[PDB]
């Protein structure tokens, strides 16, 4: 039982399933995929801004007058295939797939009561995406992640409890929390994440009750996990895990399940048709980057955008199926791993250490020119084994009393090795 | 001061305008006007009940899944003029005009909160439509009339509470009530024409608080009207006028004032695209129609269908600049006028009685062959003259003392009658 | 036979039927009908010109960079429906129905294998309109005229053309012949109407040669007409008929047969949605024109616009209707008439002289006010009836021998006139 | 000087920047990059032959009715940058890019004075692509090939010849030779690659006189080159190089210069929005047929299909770039290159040969397992020196008796080697 009270619901174990997931793939998908420029905050940038830029596109590419509810009508989403999409998520190794439901714009992805010709179902694809995405998801064992952002640009009750000073809640009553509960009831979502929340305070937002609510009264109440976005400063404070700042990259360890969000477009969550090779983040920076979320005890979320069509562009599927292929090998020094008492060697070229039982793993993203890999850290005892995950047989070692621990690498020729740009060494009996 | 219960609002009497004004024009214009075919009854008819010929029509004018609010980007409304159509509406001789505000349909043509991207500016016209047309028709003096739908055929929250039975209020404390408020404190209706209540209780509807609000604390409490359709039941029961059914035509005189709504396009109250010579109804059929209505103390609403584009077709603007080019020659027998104590002489050729004052109009609508009007109800005195409206000089008259008054027309030439479908007879001295 | 000179080709007699025809209708089709707004000039002013207005329509109304090409799918002609069109026609009372088969736009209304993917069956409609009509038309026994523009303003060949000082016959060779040859040998044309010569001679034209294989070796060669506009210094000097220039009103009796071409819209041959009432010529000025034309020898070519779905406006619709509810009461004085020795009273209410055989009518639009018709020129005979078509019985008449004769025309009570706005006096037995 | 008949026309020698260039670049863009579904033999697969699946891909789509040039104005090609093109094609090393200005649909991608209304000018991008792609090009130094398709499938003319048994030639005197004349005239092309000619004779096509025209009295007469593609029984016969079959893979080498035409997406030149990853062919797969092609005296032409809006994929990108990569290393052994005595061992490890001057490059695409590189086709000198391209240093290297010659190649740690797929033996002073 939790009170409406921030220490009571701050006291709530995570369940572990979030925890042993490690990987998760996010998707940005909404009435923003049809211009595909700039970003997905183009409503805000255009109208709420009135950038010349937004401006100029509309200019050049609509007719005079052309707003942005008329969007709506061109999102349709023909080849959209929610079986593909599962089949590519488990493919590249993703846990858990948190899906867009409603951001900014406020159209929401499902057949909302309380958005009514402003939904998937009323107008654009005509379909329940939030739905046959769940259910492509939940028939491969995939964990369903939910995106809600709190507040719209432009919805007239916002604006007037805006401008009210946030005393009045006709927003919240009327849009927020219906949706919420629709969105909790129907779909059952293993995992919340809350956004559009640095305006008000979650006194306003009712954060609390409907937390409460979630961990007492819901059929998701056991398994289910929300992130820190509930409301003025109260994110990476507040909240199950924290997602802090947008492409969160800690220096030390957190004393906090947290997660690290992250685009594979380094310059928009929503599909760009204009993307730019060199705006695609590469695959060596991709792998380095979880790896580094996983030993510092956090969760790895990457993002992608889908056309205004449904489709997921080739650099996509290459980027994740390459992040597939590599945890193919390396997966068991990250699915179900919690971080060492060290978590990265200070003197060494870029060692990551993880932690499974007794076995200790240390992933390192350089390989030594010289061929020996020196690892301070770890001490050797009489029952110790290197494995070199990928490669069948041991390793030859050696213990320096005065240096560190230096193990013989496999010299292997080109086109011959496990994985490319990451490699994991698996030591047992080692304190 | 009114309580809300119908016996405390049906004693408030009608402001005099609504009774002088006589003529009025009616306006459907919305989405529907967007296919422009069938009526403004589309959606119903095309998924309400599945109708085969509005899914033809459907598959062979649009993209296979396309849906309803998918027309609301289409309803581009850029060749509307307000000031043109105040202009016809006063050479129409109307003295007042009743605009369409938001249809069954759900589409609200001004800036509704609780209609985000399904009202008129943030989709199709991008214009407050309402607004517009109102300022348009104050600047000339016009009455202005609101017609309001209660309900919404697929709105979810209405068909919710049509799921419950109507016991729950959903819909209308989320839609209804906001919108009649917003368009009674904004654009100061003269007039309010309710519809879409043939489903529910007047008490599901809150029409009686609704009404005891307007007539003591709206701005608008004094000079306002509203018609009968405020519930199940409540249709030529309750309200300010009665308009009972849709075009009324009463056999004797009502003991209550009502007002016959009829369209030009006998087949539809909106614009349709493929509307035929024979749908259109004679000049002769509407100023026959305007003088029963007016005879028998009722008021004359005409109503017109724009097209998509805000365009009034030229045979609608022929149709009311006949009825206005009529009014200008018999205005003052309509204008202003009372029934009098007959209404239409039982024995002669279609005659139909209005007072003015001591003044007695006789509007005939067949011209005797014979060239003698035979008028039996009329009481000649010895100071009784026969005025013949629109043309300067009296007419020869002789009374029978059996039989009735007999009177000499001015035998005119062809293209020398002042109208040319209904003639006035004024009568002064006359019991 | 007949050889490739105007003195040869002029010597050829006109069919009869074209002479007997009397009445006939004009429809202006094409691309121009997707903007409807200005004129069927809409190219020639937005682009040849530069027209302020036409610019900011295009501005307003497309998005920028729109072509006229690209209003070539947007004419979908969905309600095409060419039996109505042919009942309205029938109904009309007219004989002949002239189709513009292509204009100066160049978008031929037939599969022309000179015109690809700028055609009525490649793009837009995906008919074959001009034969639709045809044998909508045949069916009805109407005679059927094709409607051909010479010149295309933006064609590239004739361009070139018209940069070589019409020296070079590219465009003659390359679209203008082989398209006449396709028009004629298929859908067997009862009439030529020939237009956008004014910029070339008839030697560049290859007009000579054309007319002598149609009048030789065509399969029209023995019922076919053409007009006058076969190149510069051609138009109301060699052809068929003369239309000399647009809506010609001559005022004496010309010595050749000719034509007037009127448009119901007087401000533009094609279709316009922004049409007002006071744009549309009155159904007295349409019948009057008619009846001088036919007096003095010619044809009455009314001219409609349908709209970009093939529709036909009701106000089109009326003015057509009470042309042919005019004609079905004095069409024994129009059809198959020849012009009198006066052609019409110098001195008398605008009296107008048709005669037939040894009848003789006098067709007068305005109704004396004292009720007796002067009629100076005809010479009464012993053996002389007066029948005012349309009402059965003769009429009083008295021969004034220094003044003409008297005939006292049928006092008619209102609402009981044949006609409206046009009446006929037939006279048997007179010189 | 040449005559119209082949064996004059063969004996002309090639241009030697051909053989110099090595690599090109093939575009593939249309009208067919609209629908991009398929291939871009969409319409024959439509409407020629009326496929099950392009009729469904039609009908879900696209309103009924709808037609393929209606396609033509939604190909606004708003993005289309050709500076960025040609930097990118530069980039990945090409020496040459070939751009499709005319395919089999026949919409001229530049303003065709005989393809009025169905270019690029009149409809679509508005935009002559072939001149701004040209000017791009030619402002790097980057020859320019364009690609004419002779034949087209749905030209009205072309059915008639084909009707006729291609006795007469009304297609290839109205748009086929004045538009390759305007081609060669404008745009001053390196390249001629013809197609679309497997239906008819070389007679028919007039192709003898047009390349005497262009070997005698073009501007480009001394540079140009054309390949194999001007008639049936024409490819790999007559003509400058062969293209012979597309994808051509011979075993052996060749006696005349040829041609490899090859593109990213395995089942469409031209672009699909709905490409699979599985489609897009792999970066070792196009390294290693551009090594074979050049080593058996081949050219490589890589072709990509850019979107409907001007746009190049990332992954094409990707895949161009990454050759354009391996390039900048192993340029020396492939451009100006000529095949050697062997160009290829048949029993070692895939090793191709290459000559320039006195240096022989044998390019491996496989690592040997044992880092000894067996070449026994060489003869070693006692001035014989290996230099292993994108290293440097000399590499030992014995000469077996008995067997051949053994290279020690240099155990290079991961993420140390110059290239990733294939590699480049120097041998200098070896016969
Ligand atoms: C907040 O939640 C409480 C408890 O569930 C509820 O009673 C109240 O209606 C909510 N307030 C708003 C503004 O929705
Ligand atoms: C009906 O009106 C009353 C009195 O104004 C108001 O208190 C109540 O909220 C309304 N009920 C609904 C369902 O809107
Ligand atoms: C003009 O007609 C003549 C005679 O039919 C024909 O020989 C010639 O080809 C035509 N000229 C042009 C320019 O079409
Ligand atoms: C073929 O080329 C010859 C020589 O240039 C030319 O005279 C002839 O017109 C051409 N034939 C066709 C069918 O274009």
């Amino acid at each position: 039982r939790y009170t409406p009270d921030w220490p009571s619901l701050d006291s709530r174990p995570l369940p572990a399933w979030f925890d042993e997931a490690k990987f998760g793939v996010f998707i940005h998908w909404g009435v923003f995929s049809v211009p595909a420029w700039g970003s997905e905050w183009f409503w805000w940038h255009w109208q709420g801004e009135g950038r010349p830029q937004y401006q100029r596109f509309m200019r050049d590419n609509y007719p005079p007058g052309f707003s942005y509810a008329d969007f709506g009508p061109q999102f349709t989403a023909r080849f959209f295939h929610p079986e593909e999409w599962a089949d590519l998520f488990q493919a590249a190794g993703a846990k858990y797939v948190v899906l867009t439901t409603k951001h900014h714009e406020g159209f929401t992805n499902w057949p909302s009561p309380v958005s009514w010709n402003w939904n998937s179902k009323d107008v654009g694809p005509h379909r329940d995406l939030v739905g046959e995405l769940g259910t492509a998801l939940r028939k491969r064992n995939i964990r369903y992640g939910l995106y809600h952002s709190l507040l719209e640009w432009f919805h007239p009750l916002y604006l007037l409890d805006k401008k009210n000073g946030f005393k009045t809640q006709h927003f919240v009553s009327a849009k927020t929390m219906p949706e919420l509960y629709d969105l909790v009831n129907s779909y059952k979502p293993d995992l919340i994440w809350s956004d559009g929340e640095w305006e008000c305070p979650d006194t306003y937002w009712n954060s609390t009750n409907f937390l409460s609510w979630l961990y007492n009264d819901s059929p998701v109440k056991d398994e289910v996990v929300v992130n820190d976005r509930w409301g003025q400063n109260c994110s990476c404070h507040h909240g199950g895990y924290y997602n802090c700042e947008d492409k969160f990259k800690p220096q030390s360890l957190p004393d906090h399940k947290w997660e690290m969000c992250t685009s594979i477009d380094k310059f928009s969550w929503g599909y760009r048709r204009d993307m730019a090779l060199s705006d695609v983040t590469e695959e060596s920076e991709i792998i380095s980057e979880l790896v580094q979320t996983v030993s510092l005890g956090g969760n790895y979320l990457l993002n992608i955008g889908p056309t205004k069509d449904g489709l997921i562009v080739p650099i996509f599927q290459e980027r994740l199926l390459a992040v597939g292929k590599w945890l193919s090998i390396n997966g068991e020094a990250i699915y179900a791993s919690k971080p060492w008492r060290v978590q990265w060697e200070k003197n060494t070229t870029s060692v990551w250490y993880t932690s499974k039982g007794s076995a200790v793993y240390a992933i390192f993203l350089h390989w030594p020119e010289n061929g020996v890999l020196n690892l301070e850290s770890p001490i050797t005892t009489s029952t110790t084994k290197i494995t070199m995950l990928g490669i069948q047989g041991d390793l030859k070692w050696s213990t320096d009393p005065d240096k560190g621990l230096f193990i013989s690498l496999p010299q292997l020729p080109p086109s011959a090795v496990p994985a490319e740009f990451a490699w994991t060494i698996k030591l047992t009996g080692v304190k």
